[PDB]
């Protein structure tokens, strides 16, 4: 009345200890952020980003893209529909911004920020609308109608916004991700494709993701079916993989036998040795549990610590991956030349 | 004043509670018979064979070659010479018989049998030579000279012997071999090179082996390096692997990625559960320790409930690989043509 995310009764009490909202964590769920204006006549809707990241991951740390690149229209036009509703319901006068969670082709509302979001900016950028000038007219008395910015815009391109964290600044800090904000910057990518975009953002963002290598996969029961999928990218981009034991298992049985590797406690070599001699290009380690986590903790710091790019959630895997088959240095577009392309 | 190895001092106690003399126990060493006759003038080396299962797994359980396939003809010398020496200082009047173990290149004698021994009828088949006669003679009066039986033979093709044992009859008994004699019978393989001799007495012993499939890993520390080796022939063959989690380590620090399986307490699924559903046609297991045994038990117990050929030591397995590039219906011969063929 921090955050932290229990999974069960032990788990509950657990967190009591070292210790109120409770709320129901909506797992393997989309997270989107709408920025839109609203006059008391209308509402114009700024932008729908799609995170790359589930919900779970704050979306302040959150990779996302204008506009969404998995969400169904229909989807979305719900969600359009409720920011609507929401608008005048309270009353809005300016910038509003509305977070949801999509689970299972439903939709699910997070909170609701009736002023400017940190979002405007990139969407004004990458819509060519100035959101923030326009709700300022708006707070001051000149309608969306006077202003003539009525029609939601859709880009003719792919905008995708990454982050920096400073995990590097603390280096006793678990460099994972959460339910707390904890990044610093953000950058853009601008592309033809989803693929393109998000190469760019994550160049942006100063990875240092290679396109060969060993990758290293360890990953949560709950993703130990998609990642084979994500194996099957790496393999076909070239990559040889590495495994421990449980995803191994997983893969194996789908006709992917990666190397397998022993995690610190179970041998030398360990997980820990390889990236320290730079064994790995790639590392995509995803963790459900406090313990779990206290359990990897070591893979992220060295990864880290090592400059090895890597991921701690799976659909920032397949971004990663996709991302494989662009070339960010291959087209550069302005500003300018962008937004002459919207119609 | 049943036996058992035991490893170290712990293993010693722990074996003293639940059981005398003590031997050094002789650690991958070769295991070698050898039958031979004395009238107390001469000395009559009916034939060496050379075990395929290692000192350690009873000789009465083990299969045999004749002529060695491995030893070196130096190292048999020794061996010949040691029989002849101990033959004399004996007083042996008729057959005998000698086991070695072989170490390093060198000879260590493990007892001497003042009498005829089980291979015996094996050794006549295989030579021509019908040592009981003769070593009867010798016994009633007739030098081997007199006889005309002077000079040892070494047949043109292999002979090999494999063994029958009757752990289907007990499915409560772990299906394993060791210092101590279970098999009930036995039968011989002919060939023209040892696999092909292998391979017969192979199928010959009831062997379910198949030229195909896919093949089940799990070996103790000490194989580990042999392994590879393993692994690679039976790719080679066109089998398909799947290993327990040490052993895939080793194989993947080889190159070779076999698919991953779990040990039963590990999860699901485990071997018990492939090797019921019909995954395996083949299977390698070996293990050191009485407490590593108890555990494994599981393996081979359904290996022998499912009926899938498996071998418990690495020699076996190697045998059963060479056996893999013959054909036991390829050529039959009779034994007055294999005894016409000796000179
Ligand atoms: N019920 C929930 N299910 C899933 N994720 C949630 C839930 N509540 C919050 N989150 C996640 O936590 C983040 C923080 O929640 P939010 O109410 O937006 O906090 P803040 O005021 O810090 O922005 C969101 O960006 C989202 O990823
Ligand atoms: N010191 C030893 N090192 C290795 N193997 C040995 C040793 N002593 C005996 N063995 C193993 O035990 C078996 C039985 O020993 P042996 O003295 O021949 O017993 P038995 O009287 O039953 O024939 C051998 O065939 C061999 O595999
Ligand atoms: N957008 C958050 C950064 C992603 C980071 N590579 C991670 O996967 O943890
Ligand atoms: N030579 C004795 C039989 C061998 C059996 N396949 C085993 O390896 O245990
Ligand atoms: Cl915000
Ligand atoms: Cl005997
Ligand atoms: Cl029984
Ligand atoms: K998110
Ligand atoms: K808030
Ligand atoms: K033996
Ligand atoms: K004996
Ligand atoms: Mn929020
Ligand atoms: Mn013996």
């Amino acid at each position: 009345s921090a955050m932290e995310i229990v999974y069960d009764e032990a788990d509950l009490r657990r967190y009591f200890q070292t210790a109120v909202l409770l709320d129901h964590f909506l797992d393997d769920a989309v997270e989107v952020d709408v920025d839109a204006i609203c006059d008391g006549e209308m509402v114009l809707i700024g932008g729908i980003m799609e995170h790359i990241e589930q919900a779970g991951v704050h979306s302040g740390d959150s990779a996302c893209s204008l506009p969404a690149y998995t969400l169904s229209q229909e989807i979305q036009d719900v969600m359009r529909q409720q920011v609507q509703k929401l608008a005048f319901e309270l009353q809005v006068r300016g910038l509003m911004n509305v977070q949801f969670a999509v689970k299972n082709n439903e939709v699910y509302l997070i909170e609701v920020n009736p002023r400017a979001a940190r979002t405007v900016p990139f969407v004004s950028k990458a819509t060519g609308v100035p959101l923030a000038k326009v709700a300022a007219r708006v707070m001051a008395g000149k309608s969306l109608a006077e202003q003539g910015v009525t029609k939601e815009v859709i880009p003719p391109y792919y905008s995708v916004k990454e982050v920096v964290l400073p995990f590097n600044k603390f280096p006793g800090v678990d460099p994972l991700l959460g339910p707390e904000m904890r990044s610093t910057g953000e950058v853009m990518g601008v592309g033809r494709t989803f693929a393109e975009a998000f190469a760019k953002a994550q160049l942006g963002s100063n990875s240092t993701m290679k396109k060969h290598g060993r990758a290293l996969l360890s990953v949560r029961e709950g993703d130990k079916e998609r990642v084979v999928d994500l194996a099957a990218k790496l393999l076909k981009q070239g990559f040889e993989l590495d495994a421990t034991h449980g995803t191994a298992i997983v893969l194996g049985e789908a006709g992917i036998n990666p190397r397998l590797v022993n995690k610190v406690h179970e041998g030398r070599p360990h997980i820990q040795d390889r990236i320290k001699n730079g064994e790995y290009t790639y590392i995509i380690n995803t963790t459900s549990g406090r313990r779990a986590i206290e359990d990897s903790r070591v893979i992220r710091r060295s990864a880290l610590q090592y400059k090895v790019h890597y991921d701690t959630t799976l659909n920032g895997g397949f971004a990663t991956a996709m991302a494989l088959n662009a070339d960010a240095t291959e087209k550069v577009i302005s500003v300018q030349e962008m937004h002459a392309q919207i119609k």
